[PDB]
DNA sequence: TGCCGAGGCCGCTCAATTGGTCGTAGACAGCTCTAGCACCGCTTAAACGCACGTACGCGCTGTCCCCCGCGTTTTAACCGCCAAGGGGATTACTCCCTAGTCTCCAGGCACGTGTCAGATATATACATCCTGTGCATGTACTCGGGATATTG
């Protein structure tokens, strides 16, 4: 049903396994990579295919 | 110079108040009482309030005559302060005991009536106690002089 997610980079882009999404957008960036890394990670991973 | 070190602005996360929404339980408002006994209306023969010179009692008044007030300033320590130290008032936790709930259960007594008496009120006669008045001394007072106590 739910087409999109919205989050903060820093409350949602940690542990949190979505894996159900196809796709990733940043409308905004950090200063500090590794942040959009997790950000990216925490949907692409192991569970996907 | 350098470096950097120290420096100054902005999203998470938690923790009281604040206001909102849920649902349910007696307790409030109201009805009909109904029922009855007080309020009223209606007389009566009743007490006690009240509008009203005059005798006259004292509240208020025109005088002079003095202490305590009124004014000054030195000082005197009273009272305020700040800062430090010690503990004891305080805080936060864990174990514990009973405060509180309900429930059953009885009879103590506070409740209520049923009768009718020793009580106290009211009158008349009255004597007596008590008030208001008038009337001596006896003291408690104000003063002066000296002894004892106490402040500086």
């Amino acid at each position: 049903d739910i087409f999109v997610f919205l989050l903060s980079t820093r409350a949602g882009g940690l542990g949190i396994n979505l894996t159900a999404a196809d796709t990733v957008i940043f409308y905004d960036s950090d200063w500090n990579p590794t942040v959009d890394q997790q950000a990216m990670d925490r949907a692409h991973r192991l569970g996907q295919t």
